[PDB]
DNA sequence: AAAAA
DNA sequence: TTTTTGC
DNA sequence: AAAAAC
């Protein structure tokens, strides 16, 4: 069996054999992002992913051979973990001083690589002194990050998610009764934690008006029940899109009484629902490759709204994501597959 | 950093 | 070798 | 007026 180069063209379900060897290249990755080194921080992100879909663990060189998207110097850092257990480049990074501040600076919800670097380089390596200094300056985003950052570094369990998903459908039918939410990203491909709970929200029957309120007004309803603590609606990835801290309370999951909880929201156009489920469940390395494949290999141009045969210059329709993956000549890969 | 063009 | 990497 | 939310 000859193992594609493209995720999508792979089962990689959450048995992880390989956790040795993709700790240490999801470092590797995180490094290169910091470094703004775009190309050597994918093709770590590649190998690290072609090794989670392993049905077995790598225990020796041989092991690699005929796998893609592991060259010379990915070899070189399996082969240091083979000899002692441990990744002497992994390590150097974990004990880089910029490196350990781009993690813990970028843990912040409204912190960013730019921020990040920008701290760094005033001198700050501590949360506590970011916080406490007078002459900051801190965006609405932010100020929410450090308020809600013990909670939100903790991340969501599958209890949390589904007490999540019965305040979002509550809220979504009482504006649009017939309105179809759905929880997408890691949860729906079976993870038992994940740092957000993602849904797509549409509508069968809403006009355009319709399905640009829904996020105002379910938002807005959350605010009057002092749910809110913290929006940001994007206006028609280009649907329309908010990113949400709510507090969910203790009560509603099967201290203060409550957790906050990171939750975006996507309203999409009915008819195109197959094309966002496929977008929003992920992983993000599963969509990319599916982007790629389509690209590269089937000449289609594939997004969150559509799927395009630059060939036949036509549009494909798609009802379910069964139909997406036969349109793009690819055996069908289950959401708890897409793990990539 | 790897593979395609 | 140069180009591409989710345009 | 970038910057984050990727
Ligand atoms: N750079 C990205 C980020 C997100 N997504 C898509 C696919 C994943 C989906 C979920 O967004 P995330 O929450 O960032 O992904 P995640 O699977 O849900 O991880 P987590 O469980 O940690 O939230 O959106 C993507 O295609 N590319
Ligand atoms: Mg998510
Ligand atoms: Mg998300
Ligand atoms: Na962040």
């Amino acid at each position: 069996k000859k193992i594609s180069q493209y995720a999508c063209q792979r089962r990689t379900t959450l048995n992880n054999y390989n956790q040795l060897f993709t700790d240490a290249l999801d470092i590797l990755a995180e490094n290169d992002e910091l470094r703004e080194n775009e190309g050597s921080c994918l093709a770590f992100m590649r190998a690290s992913s072609v090794l989670k879909s392993l049905p077995f663990p790598i225990t020796s060189m041989k092991d690699t051979e005929g796998i893609p998207c592991l060259g010379d110097k990915v070899k070189s850092i399996i082969e240091g973990i083979i000899e002692d257990g441990e990744s002497s480049e992994a390590k150097a990074v974990l004990n880089d001083e910029r490196y350990k501040s781009f993690k813990l600076f970028t843990s912040v919800f409204g912190v960013g690589l730019k921020t990040a670097e920008k701290w760094f380089r005033m001198g700050f390596r501590t949360l506590s002194k970011i916080q406490s200094d007078k002459s900051l300056r801190f965006t609405q985003m932010q100020k929410a990050g450090f308020l809600y950052y013990e909670d939100l570094v903790s991340c969501v369990n599958r209890p949390e998610a589904e007490a999540v998903s019965m305040l979002v459908k509550e809220a979504v039918v009482t504006f649009l009764p017939d309105a179809l939410v759905t929880m997408t990203g890691g949860f729906r491909r079976g993870k038992m934690t994940g740092h957000d709970v993602d849904f797509l929200i549409t509508s069968p029957e809403a006009t355009e008006d319709e399905e640009q309120q829904l996020l105002h007004k379910v938002t807005d309803f959350w605010k009057q029940q002092g749910l809110l603590l913290y929006c940001d609606i994007l206006e028609s990835d280009h649907a329309q899109k908010c990113f949400l801290i709510l507090k969910l309370d203790h009560g509603r999951v099967h201290g203060k009484g409550w957790k906050a909880i990171r939750v975006d929201l996507v309203m999409c156009p009915y008819d195109r629902r197959a094309f966002a489920l496929l977008g929003w469940t992920g992983s993000r390395q599963f969509e990319r490759d599916l982007r790629r494949y389509a690209t590269h290999e089937r000449k289609m141009m594939l997004d969150n709204h559509a799927l395009y045969d630059r060939t036949k210059r036509v549009f494909l329709e798609a009802e379910s994501e069964e139909e997406i993956f036969a349109h793009l000549g690819l055996d069908y890969i289950e959401p708890w597959e897409r793990n990539a």
